């Protein structure tokens, strides 16, 4: 249903992993605040109160976004 979306140091959206995508719409669509993420060994909170990816070590807070899948399942 959805394809999210994070923000690099040069201001540029990456696309998460399919399947991490569907993670964070499924906590996205029942209203959770917070849901966590682990990918490449780090851990990120995915703050959608803030709709920002937080690394749970360095601090380090990022952009999200979410953009439609047309695709019909
Ligand atoms: N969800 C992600 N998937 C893959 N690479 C990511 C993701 N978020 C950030 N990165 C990249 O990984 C590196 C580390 O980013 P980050 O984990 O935010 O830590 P920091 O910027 O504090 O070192 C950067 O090159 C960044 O662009």
């Amino acid at each position: 249903g959805a394809i999210w979306q994070w923000r690099d140091d040069r201001g540029l959206w990456h696309p998460y992993n399919r399947i991490d995508s569907r993670i964070i719409e499924a906590a996205h669509q029942v209203g959770e605040d917070e849901i966590s993420l682990s990918t490449l060994g780090r851990v990120y909170t995915i703050d959608f109160n803030s709709m920002q990816q937080i690394n749970e070590d360095t601090g380090t807070a990022r952009a999200i976004q979410r953009k439609p899948n047309p695709l019909a399942n």
